């Protein structure tokens, strides 16, 4: 009856199905103590076979107790057991708790941890894509991005992941992913970069050309900003229709027009940094204050009043006119 009992426990702690560790242990071991001086004298054999089974139990019940889990799973003749068996094994994990299972799995081990690395690679495939270009505000009077670095450390922790996964013999059969993801990591990273810092340069220059005053003069470099801005606010356009993070990178206009668009806006840049360079001759006193003094200045010189601010940097002694 206690061996009943015993069995009665047990068929409960699999009906409870939940993370064994002390009490399967414990309740045969307390029986059994007792059991063994008395199952001589007791015989009745199948108390005995109760007892027996009740200290497999014990014994597998420690060895019951992520990834992790599924190669353990996996050297336990058993498949996601743990990960749907943890969740819900009623006695899969009670059971095995073989030498030849386990040869099976150093055999499949390999191919698993080969297998591992595909999962990992899968792994990156689902953030790229679910990964968008974070765009954000720059007033439509569009959209930039935000942050590029962090998606740059991605790239290079992808990269030398792949790079890792690569020089493992087992990444063969997955390599050719490897390396086209390789060339995909490479070529968005020419594309980001380059994104960067046109949007630098356009955020530069946005103020200037816009505003009239710089803009009322030089006719010719008026024309491009107008001009090379529009490409800028279609491409800017088209980032709202698909946002993706891997079409962002693959894009077709996108990318063939950062590098034209920074080129136009270096050359128009280095125009206005010369034009400056040419006030600055006429007004010896230019060089002494910043840059983006000197062009809020310029921008402003229509408007005297609004020029007063920046008196004091000018001239000595003499802070509002």
């Amino acid at each position: 009856d206690s061996v009943i009992k015993n069995i009665q426990q047990f068929k409960e702690k699999s009906w409870q199905d939940v993370s064994l560790a002390k009490m399967e242990e414990d309740a045969g071991k307390y029986g059994e103590q007792c059991s063994r001086l008395p199952k001589d004298l007791k015989e009745w054999q199948a108390y005995r076979d109760l007892k027996n089974y009740i200290d497999s139990l014990r014994e597998q019940l420690p060895l019951i107790i992520p990834r992790h889990w599924e190669k353990i799973k996996e050297i336990t003749n058993t498949k996601l057991n743990y990960e749907n068996p943890d969740q819900f094994y009623i006695e899969e994990i009670m059971g095995a708790k073989l030498d030849f299972r386990e040869d099976i799995e150093d055999i499949t081990e390999s191919a698993d941890k080969q297998l591992k690395i595909r999962t990992g690679l899968d792994e990156i495939n689902l953030y790229w894509n679910d990964m968008q270009f974070q765009f954000g505000i720059w007033g439509k009077r569009m959209l930039n991005g935000l942050i590029v670095g962090t998606i740059l450390e991605r790239l290079e922790e992808d990269q030398l992941q792949l790079s890792t996964f690569n020089s493992q013999r087992h990444v063969t059969p997955f390599k050719a992913e490897v390396e086209n993801l390789i060339r995909t990591f490479s070529d968005v990273n020419d594309t980001l970069d380059m994104w960067v810092k046109v949007q630098k340069l356009w955020t530069s220059l946005e103020p200037v050309f816009t505003g009239g005053d710089i803009a009322r003069q030089m006719p010719l470099q008026a024309k491009q900003f107008q001009g090379i801005d529009k490409n800028w606010m279609k491409i800017m356009e088209k980032a709202v229709e698909t946002k993706k993070v891997i079409p962002c990178c693959q894009n077709d206009m996108l990318k063939d027009f950062l590098p034209d668009l920074n080129r136009k806006l270096e050359d128009c840049q280095k125009m206005l940094e010369a034009y400056l360079e040419g006030k600055r001759k006429k007004f010896p006193r230019f060089y002494f204050v910043s840059n983006p003094t000197l062009l809020k200045i310029l921008s402003q010189g229509s408007e005297p009043t609004s020029i007063q601010e920046d008196f004091e940097k000018l001239f000595d002694a003499i802070t509002k006119v």
